[PDB]
DNA sequence: GGATGTATATATCTGACACGTGCCTGGAGACTAGGAAGTAATCCCCTTGGCGGTTAAAACGCGGGGGACAGCGCGTACGTGCGTTTAAGCGGTTGCTAGAGCTGTCTACGACCAATTGAGCGGCCTCGGCACCGGGATTCTCCAGGGCGGC
């Protein structure tokens, strides 16, 4: 009962790579880096709706997050595996 | 004798004080639930002062040469000044549109709560692969017999 990112960056290097393994050190640096990035895109968000006078975080302030944290290529194929991903959670 | 410098008085300009009003946001009073303080138990990490042994890093000394720094020459590129151009700055036209602010209505979306259950965490059993032990096949070193030579 520690609540880490783990188990989840796990399957997605054996999308990447397959019969690669990882060591204990750098699945910390990964879980450091899944939880930093995420309090800035969320505090980003945060900013963003409290900008606009609005009470909710919608999928559109963590788009603009995206585009104003993340740079250049990053930036948009972030934007396109997101948005490809709320259509498809949303149709279905 | 005429006009000029200077002092006191009066009207006007301008920042500041108080009065008035709305309104809306903070304060007063009451109630409630849960966040956090406190308590006890268990277990593992950290503290301080020691010992022993390995060993590789740290320290010290010395020679030498590479590099930092100073000086000098030179030539070029930037500063300085002036005359000319040009475009910034200001004021102005003329319509349309974007956007802030306000009011109003409504609806879909997210908070909230109860029941459920299935994905996450731990251990247990098994397989893939690596390794330990026993047995069979192949090649290398050696001891002895036969033949020849000498007195």
């Amino acid at each position: 009962r520690k609540e880490s990112y783990a188990i989840y960056v796990y399957k997605v290097l054996k999308q990447v790579h397959p019969d690669t393994g990882i060591s204990c050190k750098a699945m910390s640096i990964m879980n450091s880096f899944v939880n930093d990035v995420f309090e800035r895109i969320a505090g980003e968000a945060s900013r963003l709706a409290h900008y606009n006078k609005r009470s909710t975080i919608t999928s559109r302030e963590i788009q603009t997050a995206v585009r104003l944290l993340l740079p250049g290529e990053l930036a948009k194929h972030a934007v396109s595996e997101g948005t490809k991903a709320v259509t498809k959670y949303t149709s279905a």
